[PDB]
């Protein structure tokens, strides 16, 4: 179920995302 | 059914990009 409706993907592409979003710690403060 | 139709791929290509397009972030805040 979670391959065939796109639910691993989702759940992975929404995984790094956060990751990338992570980044943003560092322009919030010094900024 | 996914490697037939190329689904895998697009599974696979779509992912990194977003991977490709979290570099935006950093040149969208400090431009």
């Amino acid at each position: 179920l979670e391959q065939e409706s796109g639910t691993k993907h989702a759940r992975d592409l929404e995984k790094m995302k956060a990751q990338s979003q992570g980044n943003q710690q560092l322009e919030i403060t010094k900024a």
